[PDB]
């Protein structure tokens, strides 16, 4: 599923990301924009053999099981395939564990490089929330 901007802001709010660990909804929508262009089916292979899955490009190195990332963990206790669903529940629940890990949203390199310190409220401007 490719979400609309406001559609994904609404879904992320409904699933409790709105100011989760102090990160406003715009930060989350901005991260999703640059990680997946709002596409729940986005996948990208990493140089180390791990794969990033879904709207927030969650890495099999630590967070999900895909059966092909040697020496990896599955700290969200989900198959990586769950992160590709039209239903964002698994991606949101896993993102809450990631952002709670100590480095906040810096876990998403694209958030650090493209969202951090920008006017992220632009991402939810005009949205019925
Ligand atoms: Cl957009
Ligand atoms: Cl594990
Ligand atoms: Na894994």
């Amino acid at each position: 599923k490719v979400f609309g901007r406001c559609e994904l802001a609404a879904a992320m709010k409904r699933h409790g990301l709105d100011n989760y660990r102090g990160y406003s909804l715009g930060n989350w929508v901005c991260a999703a924009k640059f990680e997946s262009n709002f596409n729940t089916q986005a996948t990208n292979r990493n140089t180390d053999g791990s794969t990033d899955y879904g709207i927030l490009q969650i890495n099999s190195r630590w967070w999900c099981n895909d059966g092909r990332t040697p020496g990896s963990r599955n700290l969200c206790n989900i198959p990586c395939s769950a992160l590709l669903s039209s239903d964002i529940t698994a991606s949101v629940n896993c993102a809450k564990k990631i952002v709670s890990d100590g480095n906040g949203m810096n876990a998403w390199v694209a958030w650090r490089n493209r969202c951090k310190g920008t006017d992220v409220q632009a991402w939810i401007r005009g949205c019925r929330l």
